[PDB]
């Protein structure tokens, strides 16, 4: 309905979080917002959590817990930044409501998020460690959380704040690239970032998708208002 | 074949830290893990209680609802901080404790859980993890925002998963005659519904939750500041107050 999901990339830059909160404050509270950020990941690679519950099991469990705690610290920093700006952002543990199989959320709990949104709260989830029915433990990325929430909650739009202006033709590092302001299935179906494109193809069934540069503040508001900004992938037909 | 250990807010804290007794509980549990499953619900402590009192969370979403939402989030963050302390302490002792946000799976009505999600907890206990829940802020359907105590969490988990025993760690050796402040008080070794009811006619919440829990599990009330007390409570040994399973 009148709900918007916002996903954040990677860097801790406090000023950019301040800008994101200030832009979100333009539509609170008559517009519902769910926030999702990413890594914590250093512990994810150091403990090879994606390897599963194989080999040294106890060390993998300890690293699972430590990575979750580091993600909680980063999430608390973001939460306090949002709270100082007068926004009631509430932390929701992703690993406490989600269960994966093959890097995909196959079990979820969403009544708590619904009651948070109803009471004019802003839930904030994170890419996190997670329990996986196949290989015991796994790393759940924020893109999968966004995909599941789009499957179930069906937001009005999903906005990805990236380090670059949006989806490009060539690699942004390889100059002479061009920006695609209007994205559709045929262009996304070019895979020779990729996982984000597959998740966007899955999400466009339910909601509009925006890819905008989070470094520019006003950008966020534009994507929420529907103005031309970055890359836009409309709802599929 | 599952044990639920509740840690009082006044034993593991009081803005004190009390890391020594947390290490003690960690070693006591390590004496039994992995051959046994443990859920640990730690109390509010000196972290979420001051914020809840200052922002008046238990009153609900009334008056200054914006400031109350801000205080809701701040209290949740303080409880997450204390949970990080406890979980790090449990991790350095070689035990795999994992955080579960109580406010992320529970929904309250009249100071008790009326909506819950336990599949994540089940999968955590299956994979030989130790889940660490805590008293928290909570979304209440009647008053909007409320404070969910660890006792109600333990009661809901007991009526849900049906553990073998539920062990409370308190400041005192267990349940006494009257207030242990009075000098003519004697610890009860075997509790029953009669002396319970006779005592409430004069903690209150602990006794109600224990009366509900005894329908599913055996209750223990012991002093958490002593080492072997937890281990004696894990077995059927005589320690503190014992409330046998209802029959
Ligand atoms: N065609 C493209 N358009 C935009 N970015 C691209 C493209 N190809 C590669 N990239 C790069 O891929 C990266 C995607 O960011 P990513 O690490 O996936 O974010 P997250 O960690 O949030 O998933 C960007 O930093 C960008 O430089
Ligand atoms: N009959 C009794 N037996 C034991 N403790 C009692 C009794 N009457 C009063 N108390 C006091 O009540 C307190 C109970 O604390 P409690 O509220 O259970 O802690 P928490 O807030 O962590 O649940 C104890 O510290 C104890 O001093
Ligand atoms: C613990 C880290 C999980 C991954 O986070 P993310 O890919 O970038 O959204
Ligand atoms: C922020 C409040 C948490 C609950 O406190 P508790 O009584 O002692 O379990």
């Amino acid at each position: 309905s009148h709900m918007i999901i916002i996903k954040l990339g990677g860097s801790f830059h406090r000023h950019i979080v301040e800008q994101i909160a200030e832009e979100i404050a333009q539509f609170y509270p008559d517009e519902s917002f769910i926030l999702v950020h990413g890594g914590g990941h250093p512990n994810a690679r150091e403990y090879k959590i994606t390897e599963g519950l194989v080999g040294d099991v106890d060390r993998k469990r300890i690293g699972f817990s430590k990575t979750h705690q580091a993600m909680l610290k980063l999430n608390d920093l973001i939460i306090q930044t949002f709270l100082e700006k007068g926004l009631p952002a509430y932390s929701v543990s992703s690993s406490s409501i989600f269960l994966l199989e093959n890097k995909e959320v196959v079990y979820g709990e969403l009544e708590i998020l619904r009651k948070l949104l109803e009471l004019k709260f802003i839930p904030v989830l994170f890419g996190d460690t997670a329990i996986a029915l196949d290989k015991g433990i796994d790393i759940l990325s924020g893109d999968q959380i966004v995909s599941y929430l789009a499957k179930m909650l069906k937001p009005s739009k999903v906005i990805f704040l990236m380090d670059v202006d949006g989806i490009y033709d060539r690699n942004p590092k390889e100059r002479d690239a061009k920006l695609i302001e209007e994205l559709n299935v045929e262009e996304i179906r070019h895979l020779l970032i990729g996982n984000k494109l597959r998740e966007a193809l899955k999400i466009a069934k339910h909601s509009e998708v925006y890819f905008i540069n989070g470094k520019v503040k006003e950008n966020l508001g534009k994507a929420i208002r529907g103005e031309k900004v970055g890359t836009r992938l409309r709802k599929l037909e």
